[PDB]
Order: structure tokens, then C-alpha cells, then sequence
């Protein structure tokens, strides 16, 4: 992820959201740098968060979700992965996909 993201950027964003639900996804996207990169950017580290392949953000995945950027962030609380699902999912299915990921990130 720092391949493509700034480490600053990447400690910014995570001293943003630093105490327990203050995740807010749009924000964490700005700060970082996400939602500035292009469609293919956006999708490797979708790949990168995607830790057991499956084509899609699920379950654990979001609950490690800043793990992700830096291995020793803290756990997304629950109301924070249930914001994050909501933000995302468009089609019902409780999972997202890279498309998704992309539409989120993009706004
Ligand atoms: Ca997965
Ligand atoms: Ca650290
Ligand atoms: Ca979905």
C-alpha cells in the first residue's frame, strides 16, 4: 500500500481516526490519498485488503481493515464496519466487491 499511497499520508489518516468511532470513510479516503488515484491504483490495493481472495470485502476483513495500512492500527469497532458496509454495498449481498470499492473511494 505504501507502494502507492505517501507514508505520511498513511500516518495522517490514521491519526485522524485514532480514537474509536471517528472512522469515517470518506475522510480516511481524502486524508490518505485514496480517492485521488486512478481506477487501477484503487483496485491493487483493493487486492491488498482483500486477504483471502475472494473478490470481495467481508466479515474480518473490515474489522482489520486499517491493519491493512499499518499492521499495528487498532480494530475498526463494530458500528465503524457497519458504517463502512453501508457506505458501500449498492446490491444487498452484505460483502464488496471492486467495483464497489471503486464507486466508495471515488465518492
Ligand atoms: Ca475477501
Ligand atoms: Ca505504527
Ligand atoms: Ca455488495
Amino acid at each position: 500500500i505504501t507502494d502507492i499511497l505517501s507514508a505520511e499520508d498513511i500516518a495522517a489518516a490514521l491519526q485522524e481516526c485514532q480514537d474509536p468511532d471517528t472512522f469515517e470513510p470518506q475522510k480516511f479516503f481524502q486524508t490518505s490519498g485514496l480517492s485521488k488515484m486512478s481506477a487501477s491504483q484503487v483496485k491493487d490495493i483493493f487486492r491488498f485488503i482483500d486477504n483471502d481472495q475472494s473478490g470481495y470485502l467481508d466479515g474480518d476483513e473490515l474489522k482489520y481493515f486499517l491493519q491493512k495500512f499499518q499492521s499495528d492500527a487498532r480494530e475498526l469497532t463494530e458500528s465503524e464496519t457497519k458504517s463502512l458496509m453501508d457506505a458501500a454495498d449498492n446490491d444487498g449481498d452484505g460483502k464488496i466487491g471492486a467495483d464497489e470499492f471503486q464507486e466508495m473511494v471515488h465518492s
